This record gives C-alpha cells, sequence and structure tokens, in this order.
C-alpha cells in the first residue's frame, strides 16, 4: 500500500520558502553587522519579490535571504504594512528562482488540510500540519486577528513569514505570529497578493477611510470627526448606497471604502444625497 | 486533483454548534444581566434540545444561545450533571433548527479522524483536527476523565461544550475541559445521549449505587455502611452473579448497578440487596 | 462513505507498544522496589528484544515490562546508548509476542503522516497524529537532536520510548524527549535505532570507530584533535583526504559515518594529496559531553 502523506505539497512548495535575516550595524559595540532577528519568507515570482512579516524586518540595516538550494542574496525592502504585519522584499535574481505555487481561482474552505512551512534557523526547514479553522476576510479594511485565516497547524517563530499551503502545494496564506492558544494566524493569500501589488506600485498600502460604524445599514457610531463628519451624516441614522451599490453589511461596506482612493468624493445616501471626500486611513 | 479536506464534516455539523452565554443580574451592581461566562453547545434534535457543559451554565440566572445562522434564543435549563460536566438546554424549535448529524450504530475507533467544533465569541467558530486517542466508556457509573474519550484535536475554552465529530460529520462526543497537555477530553456521544434523556425524564441523573469497590469480582471496601454493608456482603469476598446475570468484570457490573433505579431489591448464599441512589455530590 | 481513520495503523502497531517500569530498592525508607520512573518501549521482534529510552531505565534496580494484552514480564537490560538516548531490554516470552511492523525498504518522506504511540500509566495507551517534519540522519556518527527525525505529533513523557509509525503501522522511529523545540517532537529514525539495537545486543554498548578529524573530490581537514588516530600520524590541518579505507572520500559526514562503523583497532589506508597513510582506528572518545555544547 501507499503510506498516507503530504510529501507532494512539500516537494512542490518548500523550495520557495526562504530564511530571512534582519541584521544591524549598531547592535554590538564594534558596529559589526549582526543578526537581530530571523524569520521566513516566500518567493512570490521570478522578479525576486518575497513576502515576509513586517516584524521580521523592522529597523534592519541589512536583510539577507537564504534559499534551500544554498543561494544567498541581499534583499531590498520595498514596503511594509502594520495592519497585516506583511512586508515585501526584492532580491536581484540571477539564474532563475523557485516560486511558490499559487492558484488564484482556488477558494479556501474551512476544514482544508494545510501545511505550514517555516525555515527556523534553530532546526532547518520544518513543516507541520493542521486544517483551516476559519477562512478570514480578503478585503482591505483592517479588522483585527479574528478576520485573518486561522489554523491549528503549529505556527511559531521559525514559521513566521513562511507559507501555509494546501495538500496540492498551493499557497493558502502567509503565516504570522499571532495578533489582536493552540491556534495560529495567516494573511489569506488573496489579501497578501493585493497588499504586495499595492506595496510595489506605491511604497505603502493606501486605504480609503470614512469614519463610521454600525451593523439597510444603521450608523451606530460615526463621529470620528473624519470625513463622515465634515459632510451630511448624523451620529444615529441609516445609510443606504455606499456609493452606487447596496450597503448590506458594515464589514462588506468598509472594504469598498478601503479601496476608494483618497480625495475621492462619493454619494452617501442617508434620502438627502450628502457627498463626502474619503480620507487616508489614520497613521 | 482536489485539496485534501474535511469541509464535508464542517458543512454538515457546524451549523448545529452554538454559542452559549451565561448571564447574570448580580454581575457588577446595576443589577443588569452581564455576560459572565461563554461557551458552546450542540443542538441535538428538532424538539430544540441542546447539550453544553455544566460549568458554562453554573449560576447563570439567564442563558442565551446564538446559532451560526444569526438567530438568537433564550434557553431553558432542563438539568445538569456534575460527574460528566454536561447540561441540557431547550430553546424554541418553531422555525426549524439545524441539527447535529448522529448515527447510533456508528462504532468509534481509536485512530478515527475527528474535528473539534467550538463557537467562541472572541474569534468566532473555530474548527480543529485530530484523531481519537482512546474511545472511553459509555456507562453510567462515574469513574473519571480517564474513561472519557481522549483526542489530540485542540480542546479549549472556545470549544468546551462544543462538538467532536468524525469526517462524515457524525457526533462522536461533547468536548469538556475537565472534571471526572496535548490531549483533550470529550464525553462519548453514547453517554451524552443517555445523560440527556435521563435529564429530560427526571430533571437530574439518577444513578444506582451499591458501594462495593470490587478491585469473579473481588470486593474490597464497603465501609460507609453502604447498601452493601446493610446486606449479605463481607469486605473481601467475590461476586459470582448480580441481579441474576454473570459477574465477569468489575467496571461492567458497576455500570450495570448504576443502571437500576434506587430502592429496588435484587439478588447479589444470596441476601437480596437494595440499590440506593448514588451519593449526592 | 466510511469515516477517515488511522485505526488500521493502530491495530497493527499498538499491541507492540509497552509500559516500562523502572524501580529502585532504596526508593523509599523501607527498601522495596518502588516504581520510580515510567516509560514506553517497543517490542522489535519475537525473540523478545525491546527498545525504550535510556533515561527511562537509568539506575534501575529492576525493570518490568507490561504488555497491552495484560501479560507482565521482568526484563534484562542488555545495554544503552547516551548519544541516541536508546536502551534495549530483553524479556523471555514463550507464548508468542506482538511485534512492531517494520519495513527496512520503506523510505520515510517529509510530510508522511505518522502516529505517536505511547503507553503511559496515567491515561492508558495514547495515540496522536502528525506528519514527518524532517527525516533526520541514520549513521552512527554523533550529531545531536538537529539530525533526529522531527514531527509535530506531540512527544511527551507518556510517549517517550514509544513508537512513531506511518499510516500502514510501520515503524518510522522511536520517540525521544528532546535533545541537542516548541511544538516539535523528536524520534530516532528506525534505520538508526535498528543498527543501534543490533550493536547493543552484540557488545552490550555501542562501539564507534573514531579517526580524529573535523574536516568540512576530497575532504578538507579543519581540526586534528590531540593524540588521536589522525593526530598520531600523517595529518596536521590543511591536508586533502582522497579516500579512507580505500573508498571515495566524497562527503565529510558520509566518511565520518563510515569511520564510526569501523571496529576500533583496525588499521586502514588513508590516501591524502599520492601519499598513502596507515591509521589505526580507536574507540570513540568516551564522553557524555556531546549534547551540552560545553
Amino acid at each position: 500500500m501507499t503510506p498516507a502523506s503530504y510529501n507532494l505539497a512539500v516537494r512542490r512548495a518548500a523550495p520557495a520558502v526562504v530564511n530571512v535575516y534582519n541584521r544591524g550595524l549598531n547592535t554590538n559595540s564594534h558596529n559589526q553587522l549582526e543578526i537581530r532577528t530571523l524569520g521566513s519568507g516566500v518567493i512570490m515570482d521570478q522578479r525576486g519579490y518575497i513576502i515576509t512579516n513586517k516584524h521580521v524586518i523592522n529597523d534592519a540595516d541589512q536583510i539577507i535571504v537564504a534559499l534551500q538550494d544554498g543561494r544567498v542574496f541581499e534583499a531590498l525592502l520595498v514596503g511594509s504594512d502594520s495592519l497585516t504585519d506583511l512586508a515585501v522584499l526584492k532580491i536581484n535574481a540571477t539564474g532563475g528562482l523557485p516560486t511558490i505555487p499559487i492558484n488564484a481561482r482556488r477558494v479556501p474552505h474551512i476544514g482544508d488540510v494545510v501545511l505550514a512551512i517555516g525555515n527556523p534557523y534553530n532546526l532547518g526547514q520544518t513543516i507541520t500540519q493542521g486544517i483551516i479553522s476559519a477562512t478570514g476576510r480578503i478585503g482591505l479594511n483592517p479588522t483585527g486577528r479574528q478576520n485573518f485565516l486561522q489554523t491549528d497547524a503549529s505556527i511559531n517563530h521559525g514559521n513566521s513569514g513562511g507559507a501555509l499551503v494546501n495538500s496540492l502545494g498551493e499557497l493558502m496564506g502567509i503565516n504570522t505570529l499571532s495578533f489582536d492558544e493552540g491556534i495560529g494566524f495567516a494573511i489569506p493569500f488573496q489579501l497578501a497578493t493585493k497588499i504586495m501589488d499595492k506595496l510595489i506600485r506605491d511604497g505603502r498600502v493606501i486605504r480609503g477611510y470614512i469614519g463610521i460604524g454600525g451593523r439597510g445599514i444603521v450608523v451606530n457610531e460615526v463621529s470620528p470627526d473624519g470625513p463622515a463628519a465634515n459632510a451630511g451624516i448624523q451620529v444615529n441614522d441609516l445609510i443606504i448606497s455606499v456609493d452606487n451599490k447596496p450597503a448590506i453589511s458594515a464589514l462588506e461596506t468598509m472594504d469598498q471604502v478601503a479601496e476608494i482612493r483618497p480625495g475621492s468624493v462619493i454619494p452617501v445616501v442617508v434620502q438627502l444625497t450628502l457627498q463626502v471626500t474619503i480620507q487616508e486611513y489614520p497613521a
């Protein structure tokens, strides 16, 4: 017979999970480059773009990336995002690079078997398995850990920034050491992809803000003094059209707003059409 | 090729797992119902019965149940049992209720893949995967967590009182934290079912108690003047037969004793013994 | 539609996993064999040899083994090995024994599903599942936890000395509590455990060949310990080894594992760069200092 195994997922995806090293110049008294932090990362494509955790590369003076095939490269930071604890690096790829399998049409399901791939510097590349416990949201509106992907695969320091893949080796998400026990989190791959593209284009993730709450949609708390204030909007009414389409849920409405570029003026129903200019999510 | 997955089990079972909120008036003073303890529960049937843990509902003064589909209900406490940390609730079943898949003929086996489904109101409904490490006894004589079903599927607070199902979505047990590292406990579903019915029938679990720790069956203790001392029972003699059936093993006889109602007199020479309700905990 | 299950692996392998009890005569204040330390062990074959952990049987005044089917036996300590934390026990059972399924041709793969079977006397036989996170090395040459097999199957006190098996019930390794580790367990790869057990059965201890080199179409000497088989012969520091005992000297690790396998006292030819040199291999420097870093 054939022993049950997830080796196919490993062979397919593991070569694209790298070791990421944050090194500093003022870490020791002799001003010699020294490791301050370690982590994992995922090569996204052949141009040399790698996704890792922001907390892994914070304040580094030199970022080194090491691959399983032995190659070592210095990486450049292209940008980071505190809300997702994601950062994007850029290595100068010569001779081709291994890249993570991705299936943009695949829809992750609660209960899908998942493998967490991390290259802890304390024990070599490691793999652990669990399942997807909650799928998380892929929109740009920040809502906290409860909306990241959750899994019971062991996620720890030698995993963080590494990959979460299904049994086919396809990228399900980017492992991230906690947020907000026995449960780990990851940024859904669909959001991790959107964030990387935004970080390459602009050097930061620009989100659309409107300062409103609720749960038609009832404006529960909308007095952040943001845009919703400097326009037609009371602290106790019900909005209808987010812009030109129904405002079912608050969550599924803050995502539309997040994608709206700052400076844009849109029509917020409530039926006195009061226009508002979207701002850039607070620092 | 399709990704390996236990989503089938999830689709079938998760809608039947609910959040349970234990509110309390004499929570801090305004004398207003403040949420004191959260938990999970399993909707068992269309009559609206729900199984959760006894620790979740202790001192509630008001219990609320929220289903994954959004509906919220006030719940009636129909009974609870300390020995198994189970409690039964009942809610309005009018509009139809999602129910947990259950197969009474399904024999659980060590090695079976199981999913632990808990509805914590902090990170939402969470599903974890493991296997059954030990099947546990389904008898009524209380013994201890050791005889409960054991699994390595993460069992925590946002799980406690929730469901443990197999890959078909069928109920294997009810997750319980602890009350007779890496391993969690659950009440086997066959015991949970028997406990729930006894609670519906009498409002409490009534257990037979003879008081003969037979560690044939070699007796070993009958000191608390138990209904054994008050009959033809020594202190270190064996037991060839009880209630008229064989006396093969001790744990299968104690579950048997706990199954006969208190008062009744049966043959245990032969000084017809009288079973008396288990000692109130 | 039958539920997903690893019960088959359980039925084949769990019977071979036993409880091991280590007692001592001066445990209490009455001078009676008092259960000190517990553990698990695995019956490797019908003759009655059993593998368990060294730390479980250390300082044992009497070792007893209890099988799942009830049978209970007193056991003989045939030997142990600190480096791998393994020990071998022997029990005389004339009525047939349940043995662990073993397939010497199976090659373990990273991602293979595994079950950790531990027979503790606190919760009964325990079974947990995970996968192989890293396969580990199988040579005799000392290495430390980093090269044992790694798994996310949970490895604790009630597992140690127990079995790690694949979904067919075949032995992948022997569970061992850490070495050299958060939610990661270690096991001695079965190929290594089998070699160790054979050596313990024959010699009562593991005898490893030593050549005295730390050299990382040839090998580059890094160090040449004082008074070692290499030190006391043609070898100083930057010498290029072409082959040892007339065998292509490709890798340092392969060559070191090859030396560990050579009986001490043997005299072998070591080609360097042309320059043939006769070296008499010694026993591996006796020292329980290997996993300390000190």
